[PDB]
């Protein structure tokens, strides 16, 4: 795979609004996260469109891809961050100049609708890119979380590239929708310990693929969508759904033959499930659409919408041991 | 094509829920749709899984797609309709019987979520499938627009199959949400203002549905190949204008505007544009980049009432100069 050079302590980290324009909706959670970083000693680039709006979206299609292309011109950038997700990624994807992309390699990193440029980048150039931190809902975060997150995406991003790495377990994460966009906290989120379930049993290790499952849709059947093989392990999340769309994207999984080819499956806690008063969880819900194919589970990862969240290079080998219930990276994913 | 039999008045139509369960949460409207039709003459037979809850659906995967493969071993059904959509319609697609399908085949017809069963079988068997009246929706609709649906259902459905058939276009057209499962006055009722933009004559074959659903099916042997000469036809229903750029977008990425001739937009009820003052159209241009595609925007086969009834998979001729849209191949025996 193409790899891009590791990340350090005073590097500069470039910023883009591919969808919804929280420079200017979430702005005080922007400054916040802004402040974080630069306290922690990057040096920030602001994409163009930051400040702007067009409404729901930062600019045109084809602003937002301008947005993204100067960055990836830039020389002085080591790492390309999203400042937030929304719907409308997917749009850019036949104005990304990929071969720029291949002649410069970066840390492209973000999370949720920024997975169709994840999972595009990767289909196009074989760059590992990074399911994690965006800069307003990830950094700007009230402490005490943000700071675990933080020590995963500067483990993860500096570390050196040698032997297994194994992911440190959250004490305690949250998903609750409050302390947003305010200078203060209203009170504190509630703590919950974590509960992480490991369904299998031995070790399986394979090529990790996959993202926000909801906007992999927005790619899917293209040349954008990474080839899913067999072997593979499936990373999905998604974010504040009915258990009726959770079903439904499982389904579209199913019929997509995906099943028959992974080894492994990992959901990312889903942040604030609706289950409609059905009190069932997701799992249970892929167990039903499984219809008897036994494929262990993660069940609960730390990569997602929830608070904390780990960074996860997409496109190497991770193993997870389902029987001392962890989860390592066995795959070289940066120079 | 495999083609089913023509509706009579005087059939039996049977009844499915293949996902939400209204009969039992829109009770008062799904019973106004039942005296509807039987009212027409109709015999109703009443899918198993009618009156029952799983919560957000009607019951577990198997026991739905049970349900529509019951109506489909009934003798005496000629149609099997579509109670209402939802969100799980696809779960059904490994489990029904698609060879049972093809030794009797019937009207199989639906809208919304459903679309997942209606292109599911038409990849399966070739079977036309109409987009079209689900009971609950569309037969518990108060008058007056309920009649202007039930004229397009009855025209299409027992027609005589010679000669194209063009499509009358509804006076008035509402997607106000009043009236559900209760009146205390009409709906709001708005000229038709449905436009083509283009000219000549355009002819394929049509293909699509619910734009939305179809993302459930897309990439796996259910989702039936979009072909050079279709006709696209998609609708959607209360989303934002950040979710119909991302669908818009899809259909882009998958060379679907690299393949078809026309592109039929349904009205969407109760668009929410954001504050944009922008309509899917508009939209529709930014992602096309400068394609320079045919398209009639506000066909009434949607969320919208009333509901035209469109077979799916024959083909259709858009004539934009002189504004209609006609049925140009044979849809039932």
């Amino acid at each position: 795979p193409l790899l891009a050079a590791p990340l350090a302590v005073g590097d500069t980290i470039g910023f883009f609004s591919s969808s919804a324009p929280a420079t200017v909706t979430a702005k005080n959670r922007f400054f916040r996260g802004v402040e974080f970083l630069q306290r922690k000693g990057f040096k920030l680039v602001s994409g163009k469109l930051t400040g702007k709006t067009d409404f729901y979206r930062s600019g045109t299609i084809k602003e937002r891809a301008q947005e993204f292309n100067e960055l990836v011109y830039n020389p002085d950038i080591t790492c390309i961050m999203s400042t937030i997700g929304g719907d409308n990624s997917n749009s850019l994807l036949p104005f990304l100049d990929y071969d720029a992309i291949i002649a410069n390699p970066k840390i492209i990193i973000g999370y949720s609708d920024t997975t169709a440029l994840l999972a595009g980048i990767y289909a196009k150039t074989g760059l590992i890119t990074f399911y994690g931190p965006a800069l307003i809902p990830s950094f700007g975060e009230h402490p005490p979380l943000v700071d675990i997150t933080y020590e995963s995406f500067i483990k993860i991003l500096t570390r050196k590239q040698s032997g297994i790495y194994t992911y440190t377990l959250p004490e305690k994460w949250s998903d609750e929708s409050i302390n947003w966009n305010e200078n203060k906290i209203l009170r504190p989120k509630k703590l919950y310990k974590n509960n992480c379930a490991f369904y299998g049993s031995g070790k399986v290790e394979g090529r990790v693929i996959g993202g926000n499952l909801n906007t992999l849709t927005g790619i899917w059947g293209s040349e954008w969508m990474p080839e899913i093989r067999n072997g593979d392990i499936l990373f999905i999340e998604d974010s504040r759904k009915s258990i009726a769309t959770v079903e439904r994207l499982f389904s579209m999984l199913k019929l997509n033959r995906v099943f028959d080819k992974v080894s492994a499956i990992i959901l990312g806690k889903h942040e604030l499930f609706d289950c409609a008063g059905s009190k069932r969880r997701p799992y249970e819900v892929l167990t039903e659409v499984l219809d008897g194919k036994q494929i262990p589970v993660l069940d609960g990862f730390d990569c997602s919408h929830t608070h904390p969240m780990l960074t996860l290079p997409l496109g190497v080998k991770l193993a997870i041991d389902f029987d001392n219930k962890n989860i390592s990276i066995t795959e070289q994913y940066l120079s």
